[PDB]
């Protein structure tokens, strides 16, 4: 099975780029997040085509880009969707983990 990459990964598909580190989501299994296509777990690129590459900000399919990362509701968990559920109640974890600026996602 494949490795887990280096840490400071920058996903700038966008001109909001965000780094991910794999070593803070240890606890996560790979494949919930590198979920199953057709049944196998994919670990190409998010933004693959024919994958999450619709860059406009406002689609809800399964191609939205924007929608795979920030949205509640979807199948696997996005990333501001787990990261909701993390902070809970603790209002200063929901600005760290969640907030729309001034968070750890964006600036
Ligand atoms: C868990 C053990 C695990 C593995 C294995 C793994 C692998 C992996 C690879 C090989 C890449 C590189 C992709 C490329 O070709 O550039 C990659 C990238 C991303 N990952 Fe991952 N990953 C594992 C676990 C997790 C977990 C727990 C999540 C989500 C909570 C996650 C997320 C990401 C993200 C985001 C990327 C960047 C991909 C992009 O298109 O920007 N990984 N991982
Ligand atoms: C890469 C790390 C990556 C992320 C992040 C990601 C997320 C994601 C979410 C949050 C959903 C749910 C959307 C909803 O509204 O329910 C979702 C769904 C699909 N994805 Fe994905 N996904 C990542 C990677 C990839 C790759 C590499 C592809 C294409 C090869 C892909 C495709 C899809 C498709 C299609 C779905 C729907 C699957 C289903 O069972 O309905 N994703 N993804
Ligand atoms: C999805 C693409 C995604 C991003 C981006 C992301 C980022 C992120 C950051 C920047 C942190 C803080 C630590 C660091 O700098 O690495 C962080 C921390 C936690 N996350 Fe996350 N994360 C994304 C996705 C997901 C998903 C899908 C889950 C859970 C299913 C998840 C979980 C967590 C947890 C837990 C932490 C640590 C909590 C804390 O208080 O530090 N993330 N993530
Ligand atoms: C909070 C509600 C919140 C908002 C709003 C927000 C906005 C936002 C924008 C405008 C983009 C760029 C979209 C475009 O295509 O122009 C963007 C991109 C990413 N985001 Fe975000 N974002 C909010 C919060 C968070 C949080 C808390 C995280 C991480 C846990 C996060 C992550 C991401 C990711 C990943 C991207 C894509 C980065 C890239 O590929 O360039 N966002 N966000």
């Amino acid at each position: 099975a494949p490795k887990a990459p280096a840490d400071g990964l920058k996903m700038d598909k966008t001109k909001q780029p965000v780094v991910f580190n794999h070593s803070t989501h240890k606890a996560v299994k790979c494949g919930d997040c590198h979920h199953p296509v057709n049944g196998k777990e994919d670990y190409q690129k998010c933004a693959t085509a024919g994958c999450h590459d619709n860059m406009d900000k406002k689609d809800k399919s399964a191609k939205g880009y924007y929608h795979a990362m920030h949205d509640k509701g979807t199948k696997f968990k996005s990333c501001v969707g787990c990261h909701l559920e993390t902070a809970g109640a603790d209002a200063a974890k929901k600005k760290e983990l969640t907030g729309c600026k001034g968070s750890k996602c964006h600036s």
